């Protein structure tokens, strides 16, 4: 069945795309409409270099929804 929930492939993909601004907070959310992702470095992995950075421990997620996407 369709999981209607966001794909890791998908959010290390938005890594890539916001890296340069990645930070201890909320990045914006992935999607200008409908659902998306929040992406942040966990504030106990601040000291960690990028290229050492575990997506599944030192990277926090969230669901963001942002309005109806318009036809
Ligand atoms: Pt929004």
């Amino acid at each position: 069945y369709v999981e209607f929930e966001p794909s890791d492939k998908h959010i290390k993909e938005y890594l890539n795309k916001i890296q340069n601004s990645l930070s201890t907070e909320w990045s914006p959310c992935s999607v200008t409409c409908g659902n998306g992702i929040q992406v942040r470095i966990k504030p106990g992995s601040a000291n960690k270099p990028k290229d050492e950075l575990d997506y599944a421990n030192d990277i926090e997620k969230k669901i963001c929804k942002m309005e109806k996407c318009p036809h």
